[PDB]
């Protein structure tokens, strides 16, 4: 009766290949799936700091599919493959996107797998109900 | 003041066992604790696709006690203890379930420990409140 | 518009080391990040028991800052490097907190890495707006 799927413009068959959608509009939350930097056939972008600008490359098309920007976002969770050797990267990228504050929340957590990628990241965004 | 907890009816008793509440219903939402496939003592399924199933079996029951059902879950998160040689069999399980369209969104994450399970989803689902 | 961050009163830097906020105020919800047993200059609580205590003591710090305590956390999901070891350290703090029903859910988690610490809780609190 609510639960409405949201998918980034254009083709990306990852979300039909494993069967589960890229968002969830709920009310006034968007529970998004884990995004990766994944190219248009399911596979990670080889260079790290490329898949993860990928990865939110990714995350925005799904937001805008729902009217959503990175603005929008309240909650942020990460994953990944080996932390230790991959926040450098992760935070050139993070800061480049996230300038200024109020900065988002985050939870950042090292996992043993990711279905071939290196970093995940889910996030909740706010949708007016207006 | 709106902190209610919610059960699976019958008897589970880990819940008892490590004091938590299976889950918590908080205005239109609810957010259920992780559910795995445990027998009424809290001891796995060792057969995998039989845990994978009667952790589903658990979920729909916690669901139920709040007069929820897998069509009200608007964010779902799983985590596996060996994602490479089970993923296989957690499609079939959930390809019987989640038959069709619109999909639930997902976030699969690889772990290193479940308490002894070899398989956890965490759900949140729309209690809307009238 | 509706993005608020939120901090525990005094000085800790951290976030503004790694410029995130220690919590996100949306309506009627506030999204904590995941908390740790950190001293002020971000460096982890030598002693396990003694760092799990003082993540819950950050906890409560950041839940004050939105003026919320304990009982107003509707979601909870824990982190470890090494449950096993942990799980006793754990519940003899978290039956000290946690004490009578209703519980809080949970799900509790074994990761490989916490940025340094062995511990972190990642909560999600009702904010009543009124
Ligand atoms: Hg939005
Ligand atoms: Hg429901
Ligand atoms: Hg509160």
């Amino acid at each position: 009766v609510e639960r409405t799927a949201v998918f980034p413009a254009g083709r990306h068959s990852l979300y039909a290949e494993h069967r589960y959608s890229a968002a969830i509009r709920s009310g006034d939350l968007l529970f998004v799936s884990g995004q990766v930097g994944s190219r248009e056939d399911g596979t990670p972008e080889p260079d790290f700091q490329q898949q993860v600008r990928l990865a939110f490359d990714n995350l925005h098309a799904t937001l805008a599919a729902a009217g959503c920007t990175f603005d929008d976002i309240i909650d942020v969770t990460s994953f990944h493959t080996d932390p230790e050797n991959q926040f450098e990267d992760i935070m050139t990228v993070k800061n480049e996107i996230f300038s200024a504050p109020p900065y988002p929340n985050w939870t950042a957590v090292g996992v043993t797998w990711l279905a071939g990628f290196d970093f995940e990241i889910k996030v909740i965004a706010r949708i007016p109900e207006q």
